[PDB]
């Protein structure tokens, strides 16, 4: 896929890529 808005531990990653 593409778009993947998820956080990770920590940090939450809006972006698209």
């Amino acid at each position: 896929k593409w778009c993947f808005r998820v956080c990770y531990r920590g940090i939450c990653y809006r972006r698209c890529r």
